[PDB]
DNA sequence: TTAGTATATGTGCTGCCGAAGTTAGCACGCTTTCCACAAGATATATAAAGCCAAGAAATCGAAATACTTTCAAGTTA
């Protein structure tokens, strides 16, 4: 179980399933998707995960203990939104 | 035969609670059977329309996609 035995490099020369869809996928970006943008929610979720990796209280009595219980809850306040977009209407919470 | 005693003799006492009767003057005001006589419940046109419930077709309601708009960030300049 080491990295000098694992396989930067084109996936490709290989049967595979999932690398039709990963092809197909590339195509359609070279199509019309210019560079690396347009990706708003996503580098937005990106930075509000990243805004919890590794920071360290203030004060050394604010450490969380181990084992604290973390509750993702979802909120839906307003009626100012897509109806028809499968619901995606506020933001979600950890407490 | 006569004095002592038990009984009933009607009598006379006590309470016994109740009995009739009282309280003053106007103006307002259901069961068994048994029973018998006649009335369900019966075919049958019959024209007529209104009603009350299975089916078949129709359209309304709206949900999951297809167009256009719209930004917003990024391109040739």
């Amino acid at each position: 179980c080491g990295l000098d035995k694992l396989k930067e490099v084109i996936p490709e020369n290989t049967d595979l399933v999932t690398l039709g869809v990963r092809k197909r996928f590339l195509e359609h970006r070279e199509e019309t998707i210019t560079i690396d943008r347009a990706c708003r929610q996503e580098t937005f979720v990106y930075e509000m995960e990243s805004h919890a990796i590794g920071k360290k209280p203030e004060n050394s009595a604010d450490m969380i203990e181990e084992g604290e219980l973390i509750l993702s809850v979802n909120i839906l306040y307003p009626v100012i939104f897509h109806k028809h977009k499968e619901h995606k209407p506020y933001q979600t919470m950890l407490v």
